[PDB]
């Protein structure tokens, strides 16, 4: 991969692997956010912040300061299938003093054509504390000599699915799936379960028969909590319709959310 | 990838992601698994086997056969760093009626120096009925010109650790990870658990300590009976043994039906 001409932007290519892809011979959702986690540390690393999945300043590192993501959106038109190539381009945003944005476009790259799109909100947080805080000039001005200085947008759209309020799950839930626990694969280098881990757990509580029939067009997913490396997670769901469906993500004990979220599915 | 020059075997580069990796910044044995199956599945691809992870021909696909992973044997000398680039070669042999062997050899792009090396044996069995059976000679000769007429090995040595015979653990285990259930990222397009999985499951009941303390050098897994995508697994492990050794089994959480057993070797960091 590398930074495109202006260098406010960066670009990769990637081929779908053989497991990497479900039962229709396409990557997989799962596959998809790896993939843009995977271009956003590349673009972390060509222009010298951290490569830990945190994109921190030399600044925020002594301050104990970290970027931890607040919501991920993904709307995919097709999934690309075994053998083929992908190319994704990443860019942020600052955001005022809330936080900072990451886009994506996942295109053909052999027609040329906008397969998908992402948009992902980030907070800044103490890694101790967890205490969140606002972005002073210090730190956004290290950040905003690598962003476009004129807003661009992968959803431009007013009131477009990424910023739409979601509600929370009411029991009883038409669907679940209890005592979901990460593995070692679901973790990164810092021991902390990977992001995409809770796409991943959303998903197990959709029925078989709507995967079978259905392709996930649309998924919004907001990160309140963190599930820790020994914690056990139920994952509800409920149809509130193309089918829509509402979700939420909780510690099997207490009930504490770590996660809501909405899925879009269109008919094969 | 391609094949190379002689057409008898397949090489194919990668470069490791940063969700690849592990707390030491290398890729994990599960990522390293997982590339030596993608490049299995692309040299399969490139003589015209199937590339649904069974590499099958076309009379076998009549009959409703198909070919699975009886063990597997990985050891690894250096794992690669996020961003390195590591080359993988990979090669098959006929190992008379009894079924086939795929090696792959592991390489540091930049060194040359093989930093691991991997073997696994395959049997042929009806899809329906779960049935094990000998390869006939019209199967045989199909693999047959894709294949090394000399033998040629990535594990030559006379007392090797690829061949020898695992024991079943014995009641109480030392250590145990209960509950261990598959969610859609594990299954393959076939709906199937993907046979890396269950290598993940055998690690989870070592416990945090040696994984912090020491470094996988080497794993042999047989593989008894699969995993269901509605069935619960439990992992035991007891240490056997600067090197520590286990003794792995996985069995099914209600009836203790066994599913897989192993060996781990690991070397202080
Ligand atoms: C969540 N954060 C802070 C980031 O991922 C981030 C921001 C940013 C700006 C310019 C260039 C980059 F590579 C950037 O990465
Ligand atoms: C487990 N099996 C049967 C295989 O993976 C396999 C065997 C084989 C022989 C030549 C060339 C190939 F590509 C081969 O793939």
């Amino acid at each position: 991969g590398s930074l495109t001409e202006d260098g406010l932007s960066y670009k990769e290519k990637f081929v779908v692997r053989s497991y990497e892809v479900g039962s229709n011979k396409t990557a997989t959702v799962e596959t998809i956010a790896n993939l843009l986690q995977e271009v956003g540390c590349n673009h972390a690393q060509s222009v010298g912040f951290s490569t830990d999945g945190f994109a921190t300043t030399t600044t925020m590192r002594k301050l104990h300061l970290i970027w931890v993501t607040a919501r991920m959106h993904i709307e995919i038109y097709k999934y690309p299938a075994w053998g083929d190539v992908v190319e994704i381009e990443t860019w942020c945003q600052s955001e005022g003093r809330i936080g900072t944005r990451r886009d994506w476009i996942l295109k053909d790259s052999v027609t040329g054509e906008v397969t998908g799109r992402a948009t992902s909100k980030w907070v800044m947080m103490n890694q101790d504390t967890r205490r969140l805080q606002k972005v002073s000039d210090d730190v956004r001005d290290e950040y905003l000599v690598f962003c476009p200085q004129e807003p661009r947008l992968a959803f431009p759209e007013e009131n477009n699915r990424s910023l739409k309020k979601i509600p929370k799950l009411e029991d009883p839930a038409q669907y679940s799936m209890i005592g979901l626990k990460p593995r070692r694969a679901d973790l990164d280098m810092n021991q902390h379960v990977n992001n995409v881990t809770y796409i991943g757990w959303v998903l197990e509580s959709i029925p078989q028969e709507i995967v079978d029939t259905h392709e996930l067009q649309v998924i919004t997913l907001d990160y309140r909590r963190e599930c820790q490396q020994d914690d056990v997670v139920d994952s509800l769901t409920t149809t509130t319709s193309d089918s829509q469906f509402l979700h939420l993500l909780r510690l099997s004990g207490d009930g504490q959310e770590i996660n809501r979220g909405t899925t879009l599915w269109r008919k094969k």
